[PDB]
């Protein structure tokens, strides 16, 4: 059809339905898990992911896009288990997630070599399976656009032009990395409407967010629940403002929730402090009702969670 | 019963025999191999490692110390397959190999949690097996002693003090990282004679190397064949000079040979220029005969390849 799904036949974009554009079933450092498996519990990770997905589906979620890639512990076999146990539409991706340098493997390897890896996942399949990647994920954070971060961005552009799959990014909302990602990608021939600039919800700087949307890319208000980056009420005020200003056409919303994450920051005794209400269904429990209370109609909600994702994968 | 071996009973350190203190059976980036297995061929890797180790045993090598740790693709099960096919004494280690930052797993984690990881490998076993680590490996390079790099160094100190296993390091011969590693470790209470400061053979700056040995640590003239860091003839000159100046009892010699390495820098095309005669037996073909034809007696060669490793692990 058009959009590949983990453990299912691919579907036309018209069948995506209500979508969460940025959620993680599970995240871990590949090297750590590989060297110290005693630190992880496969059964527990599985129960948590299955339980989260089931609750999301009870609110009407039909598709989840999971941008777990190299550097975040992408595991296509774990994903297909969750799919088999829930019946969710799951879009997996390919890409590379780094802030500074690439793994030593890429020393003296061209940008084309890197792009070949993405294209392989898109055309052949992921990690020895026939499950194909439906988008490319790239990142940049506090260190900005370093040389290697820039190789990865250009590689994504190459993969997009060859395969037409969209691009999701991770960025730091406070240092201009999002704007730079969009610039570099679009200068390399990527259609701006095929890019989602991520974690823009981490800021309340409306002008910066409009600046990116105005250049034709989707804007990721995609960390709902992560108060440490920005409280739910601040995000809500920003989201409502953008909607009132007529930016529904570019807004995408999600939680960036990790049904499991191995970071030292994601410890249970830090949850009440940094992400008390953080879950894969927080937007149903708070954000969406807040928007409706403030005069946002059902057409707008549908545009954000249905039409936008559809255009993005079309 | 003192030095753990992979796939064998532990040995007394006095039984170690002729030893190669720094060689790799296989090296790769965990994240890359995990996300793109299509890039690797395990049969070739296994065949290459077995062939190299067998040729090494033909030259009288009894023991090989393999500092492949997190970040370099340590794989204890691959290692025991190689032992079963060769009968070599193989010492595995634990530790972390980074130049700049630690994997995100380590955000908000203490130096002690890191040490616990090393201590787990040494006392419990590696990757779910009963094969135990016989030393701790750490690294620092061009980027220098970063915060994360230092945290790892200090973790290694804790592990040494708890388990008594020696410490092997990777350093950059031109930026003082070696001397820094030695300083931080000794300050933390690590016996200098329990430290092998690695890759010092990459420079002909005899003064720098001597300073480190004078501080009481072993010096790694351990990259024989890697001409891109320093040609074999210049290495041999430094080695011979250090021996004549009476540093035999602090010198350790090796190849740092990777029977298989995944990085593009060390791939077939560049080998003829960067490392034309680089293998696990180069020192028997070139280095040792050079030393012996230049007034180095058999007692000195035994001190370097038998006595020094014995002390290091005592
Ligand atoms: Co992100
Ligand atoms: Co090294
Ligand atoms: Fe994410
Ligand atoms: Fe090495």
């Amino acid at each position: 059809m058009r959009i590949p799904l983990v453990g299912k036949d691919s579907i036309e974009s018209k069948d995506i339905g209500f979508t969460l554009i940025h959620e993680h079933l599970r995240v871990f450092s590949e090297a750590v898990r590989q060297q110290w498996p005693h630190l992880y519990n496969e059964d527990e990770e599985f129960r948590n992911a299955v339980n989260e997905v089931k609750r999301a589906m009870q609110f009407g979620v039909k598709t989840i896009v999971d941008p777990t890639v190299m550097g975040l512990g992408r595991d296509i076999r774990f994903m297909e288990k969750v799919v088999k146990a829930t019946g969710i539409n799951l879009v997996a991706g390919t890409g590379i997630y780094i802030y500074i340098d690439l793994p030593f493997y890429f020393l003296n390897r061209s940008i084309d070599e890197i792009a070949d890896l993405f294209i392989h996942d898109i055309k052949e399949g992921i990690q020895g399976t026939l499950n194909k990647a439906g988008f490319v994920k790239i990142a940049a954070d506090e260190p900005g656009i370093t040389k290697d971060v820039e190789k990865v961005i250009r590689a994504a552009a190459i993969a997009n032009k060859e395969t037409k799959v969209p691009i999701i990014t991770h960025s730091n909302a406070h240092n201009n990395t999002g704007l730079e990602q969009q610039r570099i990608l679009t200068e390399e021939g990527v259609d701006p409407g095929k890019i989602l600039i991520g974690h823009l919800g981490d800021t309340d700087n409306i002008d910066y967010i409009k600046k990116i949307a105005d250049k034709g890319s989707f804007i990721g208000l995609d960390r709902y629940g992560l108060d440490l980056f920005l409280p739910v009420d601040k995000r809500n005020e920003t989201t409502l403002r953008l909607i009132k200003d007529g930016y529904s056409d570019k807004i995408m919303i999600s939680h960036d929730y990790c049904c499991t994450i191995d970071m030292g920051t994601a410890k249970p005794e830090y949850k009440p402090k940094l992400a008390p209400r953080w879950s894969i269904t927080l937007i149903f429990e708070d954000t969406i009702p807040f928007l409706k209370r403030n005069g946002v109609n059902e057409e707008v909600i549908a545009t954000i969670f249905k039409e936008n994702p559809k255009k993005f994968f079309s």
